[PDB]
Formats: structure tokens, sequence, C-alpha cells
């Protein structure tokens, strides 16, 4: 149940949940 092993990316969607995560707040 390792978590964090060399992901496929998630690089291009960071930015996005930052966006999703600031206009809010």
């Amino acid at each position: 149940k390792r978590i964090g092993v060399r992901l496929p990316g998630h690089q291009k969607r960071l930015a996005y949940s930052l966006l999703g995560l600031k206009d809010q707040v």
C-alpha cells in the first residue's frame, strides 16, 4: 500500500488543482 512511487505525471494538473484551490480561498 505504498503511496508515491514514481507517478505518471500529475504535473499539468498540479497547476490546475492550484486553480481550484486559489480562486476559492
